[PDB]
RNA sequence: AAAUUU
RNA sequence: CAAAAUUU
RNA sequence: AAAUUU
RNA sequence: CAAAAUUU
């Protein structure tokens, strides 16, 4: 009741942005700063019909592939059935009563189920292109057949142990010791500091979101785990409550090639919240301290690299200092299985952008153990009072990464027969892949110095990584290319992709700004396969179009036109409504600014008078000093 | 959707306090710090039945009194009918279609309706005969036509006396800090945006909706129009073209009324246009913020701003004691509207009078009103001279609203007060105007004591004096001088009289004396059973809040009232105590004593000390990572 | 809430 | 969405 | 949101 | 709740 008028106006503002009908009415006359758009190609009805037709074909293709028989799970170790956890937190079990329980045994059921975006594509683009694009890739749960095949490939690959030491990791993966979290502090506070996905599964035995399981984890399971860690008593705990150390093997819903649905569906592992949270203390602290290649010339690390705020140009600057192959250091930087390589032949700069196939399967136990050691050691050198505890956590970490028992479908509990091979989904997954990859390329570079310059060639490179590192180069990814070291306006560094994107130079006045880029076809693939009321659907179209523009679609003339069309199609009320109000849009100029070294600024408003129109008030200066 | 666990816990905490069902489950049986309470007298069904029975009698009494004929409104000037305002703000009229409009004329309909959980609680925990007689004596009601018109006439037609007043005299009685005054030479929009108001109060004509709903129409449309016409000396053009912009509504106040006197007494007030009140509030609120009170400055007669808390109750006593021998040295006099505390000595002994004026607004003369407006405007322009002319124009509007505004009552007929004298209660500054008139009269009273007229201490001559010399009527039985207990014993009263509706009492804390407000049980009980007013939960929560409020105001210092409020508090379900709406605390005796003392502020004690952790299902446990393994 | 990436 | 990096 | 006061 | 003062 008793409120200042200023405050009252603010309250009215918030409330107003929730009333769609009122927004629609107040914005109805407003000047709209339209995005650049390409013209319509056909009407709603035709576009919907074409979308329906494509969706219908995809649905049958997916349903057929999902119907395929899957091969036996004999390649895994069998450990029988596990009893459901009996642990109570107050008046309820930590494992909910009616869930994931077949006659007292833990059970799971894999889901393999069978577009607004697609309609937009047909509305604004050539039918044949949209149709062939939409029929090649689909966002899907995948297939049993594909799931099991990839699982086998991930769990039974012949690996090679890397030759690694702390000295070598210090060189390739330098970090700032002062940025490491003081893990000598009290454990509860440290755990409370970790970030996570609130709606991700908390794993066994919570069988609900991390948000829902949080109290059960912190108040009940974590102290129990701590007590048993510090008393060297984990085996008692494991035997009495096996579900506390159980993972779930899941099929990843993803953008999969329709052609290969029955051969390829990615598995990952969801671990218990209490274990992942504990390991995250070390892992997230270490991530925060890690340098990237653009900050330290010895680092092979791109885990942490950003294209924005000069990053794209930093990559180029870093790359150019690469030396003559066999004489001076190349420039190599790794992010998981994805690597950018620069070297000179007769002073000319070359680039390779190779990838590894099902890489996690090739990550050897030595590399995993060395990475855990390096992270643990980094912390205990800086905070020595807590050495023993964190070494124990180190052991759990390694176990989760290599040997965790797991469910797939039903009650049968499996384990990977060999220790080698990374259990994708463990905390630190990406770091493990990055390190394995970097050790291999570090060895590769050493061999160049010893004179073996034929390792620059596809044939010998593929042989080398297979034989010497147990790593499989993805077909067609070893294609050295002459780099455009100083690109012209609108020209590319090379046609190759690193971290899914090409590097290009665009003009601003007479300056060159380095920005990400892809051909239209790639942007279109992303557009028509979203990674998923009428109002929320309309708003999602708006948001996805903005996102793609920002990522680099704005620098492709056809993609920019498509995204702009979608943006301009979004009703004013949907643009301006309160959301989890973002009523700006990525203009070309703003996106260029984002990738440049400019100070951060807000996206331009779609409706510049929205604030005042929504409030039904535009301030007018009234001077109290006037002569009367 | 990626957050820290700490943040996730915080989100869960906020959500949890809104999930009543979950709160109910988690706090069921929780360790509860019970308030002191008197025992149950009867159960709910019996108490509800008794409440129903009392409510039924009150309803008939009110309905009968509302049926009484009212006297004609011929004592006011008639101005005919006003056309509804045609001003548009964008796609809508400022005066909404189909409201307050009788065939194109502004119209209004007075509401006198004949419409308790509180009463049920009273019966649950107190003697039936006492609750019943208490509840039948006072009711919260719209009042009556008969009573409304009688008080309206008394307010608009009283023979007033012009005060002898000047800036010099007001500086003396109403000192202020000039440095606290708002810089009113700033830009107008910013100044207006800075005023506080009641969001759900009527915005008046021509908006005919809440201030919250009318705010854009006011700021964006009407206020600039008003400003343009002010600065061009063109207000009469505006008045003629859009009369509704300068129209008030005369309304009946819903209030606690004696059932006996329903047909004789219902308070009238005036609701003015938002644009005019907002403008004047810039000056008035600024001035209120600068005003000193009697406990800060020995010359001040002003209690507008006084607080009983944080030593205030003791400050009153300290201030009072320095009163001198009547006819030799200054008394101690302090005014808040029509309510005044007076201290003097006869043969060195301290006496107290707590007189009140009857329908005081009717007695406030136009000279006093004009002087107060001048004093406030001048205070600002002395500090910020660049804006003199504008604020003098606002000064003129201010006077017009407080003495001569045209107004509706019921139907389309527009009235005006025939005489300029008499305050139109509801204008911005209402309380200050009353306070000043009252203080001028008492200042004169005190002067006459010095000139030798010591019989003005006596009821007979005091009443005569205020009537004849100031046009003010002392309410009967409010002039009763009393020997003050200057150093009160533990549990003793300063005197039995009320100032600002409360007695002053001394309570013991260890071996210290703390000065606190107090009333007899019957008064607290009257307040309890007549709330100044939806789920069962919100009703239960309101009971909890009213019980706490009364305790804090001083009910905690009466044994039976403390017991009643405590019983209500202890009856409140845990979920209702702990839900999102300080909130989950209760006023213990010790905490309330601390509030009235000069102690630093602290939170009320928790009803459920471990509520936070129980609700979260998490108690932090220290786990040491430095352990040897 | 959204986009890209691994 | 299992862990994650980069964006607004 | 709530109590008292004018 | 017409303007308000004090308080939680
Ligand atoms: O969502 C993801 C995608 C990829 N990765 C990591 O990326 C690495 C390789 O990805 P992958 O092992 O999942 N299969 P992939 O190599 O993509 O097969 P292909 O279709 O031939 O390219 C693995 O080591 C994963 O751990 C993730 O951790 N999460
Ligand atoms: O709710 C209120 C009460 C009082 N007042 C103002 O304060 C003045 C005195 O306040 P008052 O409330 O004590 N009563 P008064 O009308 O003088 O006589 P009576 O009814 O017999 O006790 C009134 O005359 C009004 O101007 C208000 O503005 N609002
Ligand atoms: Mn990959």
């Amino acid at each position: 009741t008793r409120l200042s008028l200023e405050a009252m106006l603010a309250e009215r503002a918030m409330v107003a942005r929730q009333d769609l009908a009122g927004l629609k009415r107040k914005l109805a006359g407003a000047d709209r700063v339209l995005a650049p758009q390409s013209p319509e190609q056909c009407g709603r009805e035709s576009a919907q019909a074409q979308a329906r037709s494509v969706t219908s074909e995809l649905k049958s293709a997916v349903k057929e592939a999902q119907g395929l028989e899957h091969q036996t799970l004999d390649f895994l170790e069998q450990l029988g059935e596990y009893p459901v956890c009996g642990i109570l937190h107050g008046d309820h079990p930590v494992h909910p009563s009616g869930t994931h329980n077949n006659n007292g045994k833990v059970s799971v059921k894999r889901q393999f189920a069978a577009s607004d975006a697609l309609t937009c594509a047909f509305r604004f683009e050539d039918s044949d292109l949209v149709r062939e694009t939409a029929l090649k890739t689909t966002y899907t749960d995948g297939t049993w057949a594909g799931f099991v095949q990839r699982l086998k490939m991930q769990t039974t690959r012949k690996c090679v142990q890397e030759k690694v030491s702390r000295k070598l990791l210090k060189q390739l993966f330098p970090y700032d010791p002062q940025k490491l979290v003081d893990v000598s502090g009290e454990l509860s506070e440290l755990v409370l500091g970790i970030k996570t996905n609130a709606i991700a599964s908390a794993g066994p035995p919570y069988w609900r979101t991390k948000r829902d399981a949080l109290p059960d984890m912190l108040d009940c399971v974590l102290p129990l785990l701590y007590d048993h860690i510090v008393r060297k008593d984990l085996t008692t705990l494991r035997n009495k409550h096996p579900e506390l150390f159980l993972a779930e093997c899941k099929n990843k819903t993803d953008r999969y090639e329709v052609e290969s649905l029955g051969e390829k569906t990615r598995p990952y592992f969801s671990h218990p919240f209490h274990l992942s949270a504990l390991v995250s203390v070390l892992s997230q602290s270490f991530s925060g301290a890690l340098k990237i290649m653009t900050e330290d010339s010895t680092s092979f690390n791109a885990y942490g690299f950003s294209w924005t705020n000069g990053g794209a140009e930093d990559l180029a600057i870093w790359a150019r200092q690469a030396g003559e192959a066999g004489k001076k250091p190349p420039r190599i930087a790794c992010y998981g299985d994805d690597t950018d390589i620069y070297y000179r032949k007769d002073g000319k700069l070359y680039r390779i952008c190779p990838d590894f196939k099902q890489m996690d399967g090739s990550v050897d136990a030595t590399t995993i153990e060395a990475v855990v050691d390096y992270v643990v050691d980094a912390h205990v050198k800086q905070y020595p009072t807590a050495r023993q505890f964190w070494e124990e956590v180190g052991k759990l970490w390694v176990e989760m990464a290599t040997q965790s028992p797991f469910l797939i479908d039903g009650t049968k509990v499996y384990r990977k027969m060999q220790k080698d091979g990374l259990m994708t989904g463990v905390v630190g997954t990406t770091l493990f892949d990055t390190v394995k990859s970097a050790l291999a390329y570090n060895d590769w570079a050493d061999q160049l110095m010893f004179g073996s310059l034929n390792l620059l060639e596809e044939k010998y490179a593929i042989e080398f990584f297979k034989n010497k590192h147990g790593l499989v180069i993805k077909e067609g990814t070893w294609k050295p290319a002459l780099v455009n070291e100083d690109p012209g306006f609108g020209e590319l560094w090379t046609e190759q992709k690193f971290l899914g994107l090409q590097l290009k130079v665009v003009r601003r006045e007479n300056e060159k700004v380095y920005v990400p880029n892809l051909p239209f076809e790639d942007w279109l693939t992303m557009w028509v396969t979203p990674r998923s009321t009428e109002t929320m659907r309309e708003r999602t179209l708006f948001d996805r179009a903005r996102g793609l523009l920002v990522t680099g679609a704005v620098f492709d003339e056809r993609a920019r036109g498509l995204m702009g069309a979608v943006i301009n199609s979004t009703a004013p009320e949907v643009v301006c409504m309160r959301v989890q109000i973002s009523d700006g849009y990525p203009s070309y100029d703003w996106v260029v600014s984002l990738y440049s070294r400019d100070h951060p600024c807000d996206m331009p408003r779609v409706f510049p008078e929205a604030a005042t129109l929504i409030a039904s008030y535009r301030k007018q200066v009234m001077d109290t000093r006037v002569v009367i």
